[PDB]
């Protein structure tokens, strides 16, 4: 029963672990495919405009 | 948000830059071509009355 507890509180279930893993790569690769957008969005105008 | 306050001190949107830029061209090349003009206004009546 010890066991049990201190397990509960140190050991983590995965199954949620590998669904916050993947949110957060998910998270990864839309934030840097937003990052290059936003790199680009003033040279077009300050280009287009001069 | 510091870097938000400092950058609108400093840093001027290009987009009323490159219109102020191309009104003083236009005046400038007015101011020019109304230059000449003025230049040669005297000229015609001295001439063509002596």
């Amino acid at each position: 029963n010890l066991s049990e507890v201190r397990s509960r509180i140190e050991d983590s279930d995965y199954a949620t672990e590998v669904s916050n893993m993947s949110r957060a790569q998910i998270l990864q690769q839309a934030g840097t495919s937003v990052l290059a957008q936003a790199n680009q969005v003033p040279q077009n105008v300050l280009s287009l405009l001069r």
